[PDB]
């Protein structure tokens, strides 16, 4: 066991997930800090030197990463490889970023199979030394995750298919929505500059009361202050935060791609009233 190989991603997200599938053969780390906004990241000359030492680059496409393909052009002779194949992919509903991808297909279980399973084959690929320990590693932990959804379904849907209104801050949860069935509303649809100005508030305030939707919620990388304000205007209770593009650092209580999935899951039901 000499150099472990090295993989960078983009996300902290992807970053916990590869490194489940890679064990102890290889060591993975994120680009983005736990905390840190990833839509519209920008790239400094340390992150080049992160991601030009790698063995591997993993990245999520679907339109997430906006700074990816201009930073990737900087590193050269690391093979990159996309862990999204394969998702069919909901459109953003509306706003600049209308019509095309929404990039959080992680949000939903069934879709994170096919992470594990895009990840695993890169790994094989590019370090075919340690294939059987990445496909052992996977085949392990795509079991928890589809262990994982049963419990989840079953939790939300104590939430009468009529009251099942999902109120975030950006509209993250469009994957984890359509899995539960619930309807998404939310202040903007993707992160990009205009994220709580009127006319977004304003609709959100009128769903909310004509639906008399109990809960509302902000995200772990933007600021909770649009969600606060409509709950102090309507009836809705502030949710607290959800999480979605980031996890938190490792002594924190969001540590992994798990405990994301249920942390987001159990404070949804917590505001419904369980
Ligand atoms: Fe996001």
């Amino acid at each position: 066991t000499a150099k472990k190989f090295k993989v960078v991603t983009t996300f902290t997200i992807i970053q916990d997930i590869a490194q489940n599938i890679a064990g102890d053969v290889a060591v993975v780390e994120s680009i983005t800090k736990p905390g840190a906004e990833i839509h519209d990241y920008q790239p400094t000359p340390r992150d080049i030197v992160k991601a030009q030492s790698a063995d591997l680059i993993l990245w999520n496409g679907m339109n997430l990463e906006r700074w990816f393909e201009k930073f990737f052009e900087s590193i050269k002779d690391v093979p990159s490889a996309v862990v999204t194949a394969g998702i069919t992919p909901l459109p953003i509903r509306e706003g600049p970023y209308s019509g095309i991808a929404n990039p959080h297909a992680w949000m939903s279980p069934s879709n994170a199979l096919i992470y594990i399973e895009n990840i695993r084959k890169a790994l094989v690929e590019h370090d075919p030394a340690h294939a059987e320990t990445y496909n052992r590693n996977a085949q392990a932990y795509a079991e928890k995750i589809k262990a994982l959804d049963a419990p989840l379904r079953e939790r939300l849907s104590r939430i009468p298919a009529e009251q099942r209104w999902l109120v975030t801050s950006e509209g993250a949860f469009s994957y984890l929505a359509k899995d539960y069935g619930f309807k998404e509303v939310y202040l903007w649809p993707i992160n990009a500059e205009q994220q709580g100005i009127p006319q977004q508030v304003r609709h959100v305030i009128d769903i909310i009361r004509e639906n008399k939707i109990p809960v509302v919620f902000s995200e772990s990388t933007i600021s909770d202050k649009p969600a606060k304000q409509v709950s102090k205007e309507t009836g809705a209770q502030y949710g607290g935060v959800l999480y979605v593009d980031s996890l938190s650092g490792e002594k924190g209580p969001v540590p992994t791609y798990i405990s994301l999935i249920n942390m987001t899951v159990d404070t949804i039901a917590k505001g419904f009233g369980q």
